[PDB]
């Protein structure tokens, strides 16, 4: 099947975006790599497939990085509910920032 | 006499720290390393010795990225008025952190 392109960590990130039913959402991240993230559902029903806009915040010591995004739901768990998400369209620099910040949470 | 022991890339950059006269101060940065960073003086006198507490602010594409630092002024260009601050007590994740960051500059 499909081969895994990028490492996923668990880190104190979470996403707001704008729901199905207008209504903000603001999770916590289960986990991101330079090519996702998932979170548990919540809010208007999610249904994969469907596109959604936000921002990726992070924030650990002094530093708060916020990245906007535009993402893709991918999968839902239908035990745990964890909504898989693919981000679309990220500029270079921008992969390159969420991988620094990827494996700098795996190294450590 | 001392060696220069970070790199130092021009790069969009700003320090919001409190002035000597208790106001705020706004300064696009000359530049930035791992260690510290220069600005144009304005505002209250600045004198070389002085300890000033901030925020380092960095925008690219759909990114922002924000340090709390604490600083001390090294010197002044006379003519100039450059302004070259070294950062105090950074932690490790920060300077890492500043070090990708001028990295990625200086590779671009
Ligand atoms: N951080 C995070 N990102 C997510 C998650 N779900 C989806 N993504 C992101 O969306 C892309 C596509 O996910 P997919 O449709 O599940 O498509 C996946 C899936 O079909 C498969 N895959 C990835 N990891 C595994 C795995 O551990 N086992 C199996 N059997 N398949 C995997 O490979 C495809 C590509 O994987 P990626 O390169 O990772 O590319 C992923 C990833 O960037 C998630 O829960 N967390
Ligand atoms: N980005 C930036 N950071 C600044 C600036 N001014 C001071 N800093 C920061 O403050 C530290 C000490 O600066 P210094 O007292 O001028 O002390 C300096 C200075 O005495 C000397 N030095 C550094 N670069 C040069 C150079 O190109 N020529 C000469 N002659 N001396 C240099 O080596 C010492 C250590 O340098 P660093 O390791 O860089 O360590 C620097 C640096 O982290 C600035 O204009 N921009
Ligand atoms: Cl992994
Ligand atoms: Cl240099």
């Amino acid at each position: 099947e499909a081969q895994r392109q990028f490492a996923r960590v668990k880190l104190p990130a979470r996403i707001r975006y704008i729901g199905a039913n207008r209504e903000g959402v603001d999770a916590r991240l289960l986990d991101l790599s330079a090519g996702g993230f998932a979170f548990t559902a919540s809010g208007a029903p999610i249904q994969p497939g469907d596109l959604y806009k936000g921002k990726m915040l992070f924030q650990v010591d002094s530093i708060s990085f916020s990245l906007e995004v535009e993402f893709q739901v991918r999968s839902v768990d239908p035990a745990s509910r964890a909504v898989g998400c693919e981000f679309q369209n990220l500029k270079p620099r921008e992969v390159a920032a969420l991988r620094y910040l990827i494996t700098s949470y795996l190294a450590g």
